[PDB]
């Protein structure tokens, strides 16, 4: 079985900056799973981030976690089996490494524990600096 | 939440070559998840290696995936909260990022879901040249 989730972006910001992640996933995987972001503080469990699942047509649902709400935009394209991370206003708080998640089972965008995920992208380092 | 899982060890070897890694958990994970490896080869969705029973002080059962029986062995230091990856007579195709898991749910080692794992440390590159 080929690598299901395939991600890309990561880097070297200033605070107040924006930075945008994005991850692939295979044309089943896309079609079956609420995709999801979630970051992993230094020394800390990863935590939840947001979620975007398809809704009938052209339509999403998206949910966004407290510590990220109004800074962050979650978007997908089905034409391309892709998921986008837009970060805004970044916060030396914001420096992590960050996932991109695949979960089956869940239907809409909710807050997502990180035992539910099915598959996983490769980690990408994000740092913030003052 | 703390992280659970921290991972140490890898790099470049040659074919017919050793190396063991490693990973310290809490003493709380330790005690009552089933600890494992999985590794994650190029293109290529990650695949389970090896698992150890929970709490693995003067007794456990090891289970091992096919493809490394006999070459690679699982092992455990309690009072340091370890569990260690031995691989023997490496081959090209054992190149990979190397990955330690957890599972709350299991007790008794045995083939690992990557769905099922509570916590995961950070990949390794192991990378054995022909």
């Amino acid at each position: 079985m080929e690598v299901q989730l395939v991600e890309s972006g990561g880097g070297l910001v200033q605070a107040g900056d924006s930075l945008r992640l994005s991850c692939t996933a295979s044309g089943r995987t896309f079609s079956r799973a609420v995709m999801g972001w979630f970051r992993q503080a230094p020394g800390k469990e990863r935590e939840f981030v947001a979620a975007i699942s398809a809704a009938p047509g052209t339509a999403y649902y998206a949910f966004y976690a407290d510590s990220v709400r109004g800074r962050f935009s979650i978007s997908a394209d089905s034409a391309k089996n892709t998921v986008y991370l837009q970060m805004n206003s970044l916060k030396p708080e914001d420096t992590a490494v960050y996932y991109c998640a695949a979960d089956l089972k869940m239907q809409v965008a909710a807050y997502m524990n990180q035992r539910s995920v099915d598959y996983w992208g490769q980690g990408t380092q994000v740092t913030v600096s003052s």
